[PDB]
């Protein structure tokens, strides 16, 4: 049972195709089209089925050439409204049928944002970019939107001839729109079975660069040559990746730059990964969100959570399998300083909602939660941290990578739960049965807060971040002039971000002495985003209102929500800047993503 679902569940019926023919009208700010989805029946003499929408205009449903009788009960809040379709004749089990469904999606779909050419990098032409997970496909159209049903798919989107539409999906091919002229057809195939979260589109003036045998790089022009050298590591990166989880199975690996809107840091829409151009640091040291992007090929998209209860087992494996790769990269030392840092991340989400809170949770119960609401760095670092907690307890990296690839290997192209996960963690590791029966599964598993047991993590990395962070904490007045520009000469761009991200930790501090950090560090210059986020956010939370205008120019000229809202949320608890925060909010909600819209609103208590 999948609560966040209004569809008919895995055990009435499944979706086993989806054949997509769909128009971008970006003067109306719609998709028209028909969704035609091959339905299978796992029930004897099936008369009725329902399945999810969200603003959806349903014009009429098709079966067997002759329109049906449908139904559309009324919206439960952010889970949209069912759809009831009546069939016209009964169906017996594993029969299958087609029903062609015509909708328009609404101008405010959820899932979507679509940008005016002024908004874009190259100012001519419009853009739209759709973002499903978690449950945003139901608002472009009618599907059973849950991970337990599986699907491939076909698509045939029309678009304005100057335009160019991509899908997480191989291209297919191109040609002149027969019924328009002044439009394209492009055409997609998904032949791996996927769960619908993971149906993406992009349409815009987007070009291409080849940086590896199963790579492209696709942005707007003014991006194309940043991005190819940014993510030049990628081929090394799925290298390591198939020697981790065994054959990547989807064909190409291609990278989408999004405009700065894009709400997450990287999205693993298969064939195609979507990201931020907050990675484009110049150096390559954002690289780990590829790397993550590239880990969801295996966890995620070939082994999937069956509801979103169990969303920790995506993130959690993946940060593992990421780890691993930029381990096998840059060295043991440096997956022990990125898991300390997880670490640390995992102590500031449990901190912000309260150990008590039940979001802190591995496995939480969204009934009648938003996931978009939820959602936290919770899942990623606390799931993170059982994993590297059972690496030591069996036996270290090499043993445990074994389990991951059998794991992988056991649920591909299947939807589990956690109880699955750990039915085979013990049958994988019989022989060390005694070893597992101390973990303390009721308070990892379902208890909020920091976890019982703190894994072992080497420091090395670590010590010369924490030493500097302390010098700064610890000085008076008197102190701040032995400071200078040399404290930094051996500390890489990573170390640079833990010492902030340390410092941050234990903010505010005196005004004197972020001035100071400024004066002799020159902080304000740095383009990095990671780096810049916690530099603003120290400077906002230690009163300078020099940093006002920075923090609220970062806030609104990117989109990623790990900035936004914090960026947001501090700059409201300074009484100097709250007045600009919430005006500044008003002033860019109507051009913002529509996710990231309602959720600094949350933040901001602004309706
Ligand atoms: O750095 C970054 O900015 C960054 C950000 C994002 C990404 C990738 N994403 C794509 C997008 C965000 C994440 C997953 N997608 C949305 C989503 C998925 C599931 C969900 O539902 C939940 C279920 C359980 C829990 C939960 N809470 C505690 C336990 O379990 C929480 C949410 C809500 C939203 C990569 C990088
Ligand atoms: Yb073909
Ligand atoms: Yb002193
Ligand atoms: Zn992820």
């Amino acid at each position: 049972v999948d609560t966040c679902s209004l569809a008919s569940p895995a055990s009435v019926c499944r979706t086993k195709h989806l054949h997509l023919r769909c128009s971008v009208d970006f003067t109306r700010r719609t998709l028209t089209g028909t969704a035609a989805l091959t339905v299978q029946s796992q029930e004897d003499n099936l008369r009725s089925l329902v399945l999810d929408t969200k603003d959806l205009t349903i014009e009429k449903v098709v079966i067997n050439g002759q329109e049906v009788k449908y139904a559309l009960g009324e919206r439960q809040s952010y889970k949209g409204s069912p759809m009831e379709i009546s069939l016209p004749i009964a169906l017996s089990k594993n029969q299958e049928i087609v029903i062609e469904i015509s909708f328009e999606t609404s101008p405010k779909s959820s899932a979507l944002q679509w940008l005016t050419p002024e908004q874009t990098s190259g100012k001519e032409h419009p853009y739209l970019f759709s973002q499903c997970q978690a449950i945003h496909c139901r608002a472009i159209l009618p599907c059973q939107d849950t991970p337990s049903v599986k699907l491939t798919y076909t698509a045939e989107v029309s678009v304005p001839k100057e335009l160019v539409a991509l899908m997480s999906a191989i291209r297919d091919g191109e040609t002149p729109d027969p019924e328009d002229p002044s439009r394209k057809i492009y055409k997609f195939i998904q032949k791996v079975p996927i769960p619908c979260y993971l149906i993406a589109l992009v349409v815009g003036a987007l070009e291409s660069r080849q940086i590896g045998p199963r790579t492209l790089v696709w942005s707007e022009k003014e991006q194309v040559e940043k991005s190819a050298y940014e993510f030049s590591e990628t081929e090394s990166m799925l290298k390591i990746a198939e020697d981790l989880g065994g054959p990547y199975v989807w064909g190409q690996y291609d990278l989408l730059v999004l405009p700065p809107s894009f709400p997450y840091g990287g999205m693993e829409n298969p064939c195609l990964t979507f990201v931020t151009p907050t990675l484009l640091a110049g150096d390559k040291s954002l690289s780990n969100v590829i790397a993550h992007e590239i880990s969801h090929s295996w966890t995620g998209n070939l082994v999937t959570n069956k509801t979103w209860d169990h969303f920790w087992l995506n993130e959690g494996h993946t940060v593992y399998l990421e780890r691993h790769i930029c381990g096998r990269l840059f060295g043991e030392k440096f997956r022990h300083f990125n898991a300390l840092g997880g670490w640390g991340e995992l102590q500031n989400s449990v901190k912000t909602f309260g150990e008590t809170h039940p979001f802190t949770k591995l496995v939480v119960d969204l009934t009648d939660i938003d996931p978009d609401v939820a959602y936290s760095s919770v899942p990623y670092e606390k799931g993170f941290a059982l994993l590297f907690y059972l690496e030591q307890l069996l036996g270290g990296p090499e043993i445990f990578l074994g389990f991951l690839k059998a794991y992988v290997e056991k649920f591909s192209y299947k939807s589990i739960t956690t109880d699955d996960w750990k039915d085979f963690l013990y049958s994988y590791f019989k022989d060390k049965v005694d070893v597992l029966n101390q973990v303390d599964w009721n308070a990892w598993l379902y208890s909020p807060g920091l976890p019982p047991i703190k894994p072992n993590y080497d420091m090395t990395l670590t010590n010369a971040c924490i030493a500097l962070s302390q010098r700064w904490i610890t000085a008076k007045e008197d102190d701040l002039n032995s400071f200078n520009a040399t404290d930094l000469k051996d500390l890489s761009s990573h170390q640079l971000n833990e010492f902030l991200a340390q410092t941050l930790q234990r903010a505010p501090l005196p005004l004197g002495h972020i001035k100071r950090m400024q004066e002799v560090y020159n902080f304000n210059a740095i383009n990095n985003s990671e780096i810049r986020f916690r530099w603003l956010r120290l400077c906002i939370q230690s009163k300078w209102e020099d940093a006002i205008p920075l923090a609220l120019k970062m806030a609104t000229e990117q989109g990623r929500m790990k900035f936004t809202r914090p960026l947001f949320k501090d700059l409201a608890a300074f009484d100097k800047s709250h007045d600009q925060a919430v005006r500044t909010y008003q002033e860019h909600k109507a051009s913002m993503h529509p996710v990231t819209a309602m959720l600094v609103g949350k933040d901001l208590k602004v309706d």
